[PDB]
């Protein structure tokens, strides 16, 4: 809406006295001069068809652990602890996804490295949503078992890297001067002498509560989920998360990979769409069991299937 700068210094302050020290906020930090409008833009989820998941018996019945991490977990995958970055986009609906969809290509589909392409996905599936404007995760994932996706090296992600920095500690370009529309979809690699590969999953499903998560998580590797932005978790630094003032700024998209506690607070590990510059390095700790801004009440995974015989 507004040009309204979303950080104040008394919003913060607030907002520190209301979290009562459980995490950190920080009105001079990466997103102070981060407008209204430039905010609600990266919120990317718009709009279960998806079958829930069933667990085996054998799965429902193993003890998880306190704390578990996905990287840690399948220490073979270099997918998994990249951080991903949607530029000036609502491209959370479809980065989160490529994300989880490359890491499971590694836990699940036998291939170590490979990165999904996320703008494929963003430009061709047009039931998920609008594209930079808006999108669906369940539609994603069940366009990559019924249609599927190619490669990052195939059709690499057309929006640079962006800070909300003036000057970046990265040396990214500023995102207040981007505004990006939907790409075009393409059918022959950017450079077309690359071939086209097409990677599919042959299965995709839905996740609720926090067992089904970790249960889900443990097993199979890191998946897509969304919850609610608020004003104050812009200004997010580190330590645990949950809602305290803000507001609704809308559903934003991103990538399970962990979970464990600090000083009796329950916690997911998430990582985030925006830059290595952002929280504590990409990533973000939320609160496990609350279902905060209702991070628990919708997931979404697949199963890729491993090319050739
Ligand atoms: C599908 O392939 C086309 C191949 O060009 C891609 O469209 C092009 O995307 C590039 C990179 O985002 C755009 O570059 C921009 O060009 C303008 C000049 O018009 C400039 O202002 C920017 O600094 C930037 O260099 C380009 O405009 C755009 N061209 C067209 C015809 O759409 C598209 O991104 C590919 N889509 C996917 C999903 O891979
Ligand atoms: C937000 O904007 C402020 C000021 O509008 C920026 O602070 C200035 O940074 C410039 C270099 O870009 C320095 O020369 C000055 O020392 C600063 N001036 C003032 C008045 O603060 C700041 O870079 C921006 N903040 C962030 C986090 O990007």
């Amino acid at each position: 809406a507004e040009d309204a700068p979303v950080l104040s210094k008394a919003f913060v302050d607030r907002v520190n006295r209301l979290n009562r020290g459980i995490w950190k906020a920080k009105y001079d930090g990466v997103m102070q001069n981060i407008t209204l409008r430039e905010a609600k833009r990266l919120n990317g989820v718009i709009k279960s068809i998806l079958p829930k998941r069933r667990f085996t018996e054998e799965e429902a019945r193993a003890p998880l652990p306190s704390s578990f991490d996905s990287a840690e977990a399948w220490p073979n995958c270099p997918t998994i602890p990249q951080i991903a970055d949607q530029s000036a986009c609502g491209s959370c609906w479809a980065v989160a996804a490529a994300s989880a969809m490359s890491d499971r290509f590694c836990t699940m589909g036998g291939v170590q490295d490979v990165h999904i392409s996320a703008g494929d996905l963003l430009a061709c599936c047009s039931d998920c949503g609008d594209g930079c404007n808006g999108g669906d995760p369940d539609r994603a994932w069940a366009y990559f078992s019924s249609t599927g996706l190619v490669s990052d090296y195939c059709q690499p992600y057309p929006f640079p890297h962006c800070s909300h920095h003036s000057k970046s500690k990265n040396g990214y370009p500023p995102c207040s001067q981007f505004n990006f529309d939907t790409p075009k979809c393409n059918y022959t690699c950017d450079d077309p002498t690359i071939p086209v590969v097409n990677y599919r999953s042959w299965t995709s499903y839905a996740l609720q509560g926090e067992d089904d998560y970790m249960r889900e998580l443990f097993f199979r590797g890191p998946f897509e989920v969304a919850f609610d932005v608020y004003e104050d978790f812009i200004a997010y630094n580190s330590g645990v998360y949950h809602h305290v003032s803000g507001q609704y700024l809308g559903g934003h998209a991103v990538r399970l990979v962990g979970w464990g506690t600090s000083n009796g607070v329950p916690y997911w590990k998430i990582a985030n769409s925006w830059n290595t510059e952002w929280g504590m390095d990409g990533y973000f700790l939320i609160r496990r069991g609350s279902s905060e801004c209702g991070i628990e009440d919708g997931g979404s995974a697949g199963i890729p299937l491993a090319p050739n015989t």
